[PDB]
């Protein structure tokens, strides 16, 4: 199958990339992560920093999850990202994203034992 840390990682980890994210960059890996198989995912973020940076995150600062629970962390420093939102005119399964990074903090929420982030809730 695949653990809720693993899709974490497969959803929103992409170490190999500083930030030099192309204009085609969401295009291919909205695709290559397999978040276009039954719908095109509206919006999704990747992480360019270590993994051990961003499981760090799960011990920084607690904040309310979007969805009003308290297992959310706020990363202390700022994070190399890439946002991914889909176009006005993507179709499926031709699905079309909008390739924009920045260098902001980022909020995930953790579970597990490990505790590990297993969404990725906002930036900020
Ligand atoms: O800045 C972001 C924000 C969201 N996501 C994605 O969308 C989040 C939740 N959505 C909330 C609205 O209903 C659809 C699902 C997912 O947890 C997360 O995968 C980002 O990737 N980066």
């Amino acid at each position: 199958k695949e653990t809720a840390a693993a899709k974490f990682e497969r959803q929103h980890m992409d170490s190999s990339t500083s930030a030099a994210s192309s204009s085609n960059y969401c295009n291919q890996m909205m695709k290559s992560r397999n978040l276009t198989k039954d719908r095109c995912k509206p919006v999704n973020t990747f992480v360019h920093e270590s993994l051990a940076d961003v499981q760090a995150v799960c011990s920084q600062k607690n904040v309310a999850c979007k969805n009003g629970q308290t297992n959310c962390y706020q990363s202390y420093s700022t994070m190399s990202i890439t946002d991914c939102r889909e176009t006005g005119s993507s179709k499926y399964p031709n699905c079309a994203y909008k390739t924009t990074q920045a260098n902001k903090h980022i909020i995930v929420a953790c579970e597990g034992n490990p505790y590990v982030p297993v969404h990725f809730d906002a930036s900020v």
